[PDB]
């Protein structure tokens, strides 16, 4: 029936919330780019973009503000309540979502500096939630079986990163309709249709300001020698998530430098400001319905019969040699757009399917009471950090660049996918 | 001791908030126009500003939503308690004022859409909030002095006002340093000193942020039927009429003090003066009028409050009113060249208006209309006082915006002829 379809939903809206609120920024990045950089006239390249450091600080803003949050409101937030702080967190990631759409100016330099500041304070938010609190799984998910609990409410993950490619292609295709104007190789001022360019993105950044409220309205109506002897398995536990997170955040946030380069898009100076943005949203809704989306009704139904170690260890295999082909095949998959199409969305099918639903309940069934919940809030930072290093790190090789950068990349990535594989052997299973 | 002038401002923080949201909106009304309505080029008069229908829009619109709110969180608000109720009045005021400093784009229609739509929301907060609390207040009421504690708590919109006036000439000051500007009759695309200009008044208005949380902080922690329309009818047409001319006189002297000053002495003309220093001199003069002459009416009305009544002190108030009002009129022309008396002949106007009728106006609706229908009563006074003050933004401003001489002598002829009516109706109302 429907009403465990009921509880999954209302217990994933925190994770779809969270997953919609860091993948929504990666689509109207070149819009911005496209109007606050390119001038009027003097022509010589490609339409301006966002500057390396401009780029790189707005994608890792909310990350960093996730970390300075969560180490905050874990270490210094523990008696103040669980009601309370849910409201505060709830409220602020819906401020910051709103005000995300409003400037201080006109000048690139004043947008910019607001949608930083208050990207951060968002990303505060979020990081501070502590999305599911680890209680639901204390409960049942801890005692009987994982089965089709943890599987099942983090399978809205992928349902927020289907969301924010819907809502960034409709209104695109909304305002694409009255708003015609020649390609960049055209008239080169028109093709920034600065006049209604100028509200799109507002409009996708504040859509998000509704799921904070309603997970607020759905979740306030309901009420060092055990260190010596455990040893590795603290590093066990913080390399398996970081050099998973490292890897998700950097295949998730380089989507729109990997397509314009691999078929798929067509070339930067041939499209309008608002249709690429359309195609890009497209192409990541694609991507992520094919690819992502079955991952979690795949894992949902081998969690028992499989277990959670194999699972793991051959979902990292798969996204090692997955990573690995697709960068010595690169000049091969340069010409043939068709199969690229599978190369890349395996990749997301063996990441869903291998331990990005797996590094959570890691720390479960392990560490006992004493001191479980420092080394969960040790692992979770463990991530951030490698979250952080994805997009402060090999977005510098990814972002514009060369053919040469984006290949090494991606051999950096194929080397931590097979390390972290390396790493995740001394943990077993019970 | 302290404890006095503690409880005074604890009690009044709300009025000062509503006075500093309310009146530090015709500061910046003139930067405005001479940021966003001047285009580069083609000088041919006084520097653009508003237009008359955006200019009463962004004034009268606080208002309307002050009138909606009360309305709502009136008739339909009765049903949560008074904690509820001043929580999301004191949350929506604060976001409502930072809001209004952040734009939702470039163009002079976005950002004017923006300011007005987070100044109606900003003023359904204000309205639906009840300042003062005349339902605590009033168990006090029922029979005692009805001196200090009010008379003493309805000052703080003198100190409203004269701080709006403050953080707009500190602002200006800060700001007029880094950059220096020829006149408008130098250079004139100079004279808008966009770049820097830009924020001046977007942190004047955020700054009215910090009073709203300064007053959740200080009050989070503290815990019709035909008889009486026929035996008090003649009373409650007495206090509508009364409130409905106090609001109008009092709005309309304190919203076009950006007019009468121009072109009255004072602050020099329009088209030889930067558009910073232009508010620097608006701010200079509106301050001291508030500080000399607003704010000793109340201090002077808590004296003698009891040792002469309720009754002739509001008398009084209205015919100075009217008499200083219509000196004012008809001696215009006269007065032109001579500013000194001018200024006096303004403060004494300010001062009696804050001395007679408006302590006596608040209080006056909870000593009659006895518990059975008081808060009906209460509330449709306050909805015709605020019904006064949309009529004193919506119409006088009309004539007092642009004007042509006769234009702001009919304003004055028509606010002395309405002051003199409340004084002819002020006799309905005895004192006991």
């Amino acid at each position: 029936q429907m009403y465990h379809m009921k509880a999954i939903v209302i217990a994933g809206m925190g994770f779809f919330t969270d997953a919609y609120d860091l993948f929504c920024i990666s689509t109207v990045s070149k819009l911005l780019g496209r109007l606050y950089y390119q001038p009027d006239g003097s022509t010589d390249s490609k339409p301006g973009a966002l500057s390396k450091t401009a780029n790189n600080m707005v994608i890792g803003v909310a990350l960093v503000g996730t970390l300075m949050g969560q180490l905050v409101f874990g270490y210094f937030g523990d008696k103040l309540g669980r009601k309370r702080v849910y409201g505060v967190t709830l409220i602020l990631m819906a401020a910051c979502a709103i005000g995300s759409g409003l400037s201080f100016g006109s000048s690139r330099k004043a947008v910019i500096g607001t949608l930083c500041f208050f990207r951060f304070w968002l990303g505060f938010g979020i990081g501070g939630d502590y999305p599911l609190s680890a209680t639901i799984m204390s409960e049942y998910s801890n005692k009987k079986t994982r089965g089709a609990f943890i599987a099942a409410v983090f399978a809205m993950q992928g349902v927020g990163i289907i969301f924010a490619g819907l809502v960034s292609m409709i209104v695109s295709s909304i305002f694409l309709t009255y708003n015609k104007a020649p390609s960049y190789k055209g008239n080169h001022d028109l093709s920034r249709q600065m006049p209604a360019a100028d509200y799109v993105w507002r409009i996708v950044l504040m859509i998000g300001a509704f799921p904070a409220l309603a997970t607020f309205y759905w979740r306030m109506k309901m009420p060092m020698e055990f260190a010596r002897r455990h040893g590795l398995h603290l590093i066990g536990t913080t390399t398996t998530w970081f050099l998973l997170d490292i890897a998700f955040y950097s295949q998730n946030l380089t989507q729109k430098d990997i397509f314009p380069a691999m078929g798929l898009i067509s070339g930067a100076a041939e499209v309008n400001a608002l249709t690429e943005m359309f195609q890009i949203s497209k192409a990541s809704f694609l991507v992520a319905l094919l690819g992502t989306f079955p991952g979690y009704w795949v894992t949902v139904a081998l969690i028992d019969k499989m277990g959670r170690y194999m699972i793991q260890l051959i979902g990292f295999f798969m996204m090692s040699m997955f990573m690995l082909a697709m960068g010595i095949l690169y000049d091969y998959l340069k010409t043939h757009h068709f199969l690229f199409g599978l190369l890349y969305a395996l990749t997301f099918f063996f990441a869903n399917f291998g331990p990005n639903s797996t590094t959570f309940v890691l720390p479960a069934e392990l560490f006992p009471t004493r001191v479980r919940s420092t080394c969960h809030a040790i692992s979770a930072a463990a991530g951030k950090a490698g979250a952080i290093v994805a997009a402060f790190g090999i977005q510098k090789l990814t972002y514009n660049s060369q053919v040469k950068s984006i290949k090494k990349a991606l051999i950096i990535l194929s080397i931590t996918n097979m390390l972290g594989f390396f790493f995740t052997f001394l943990v077993p299973e019970t």
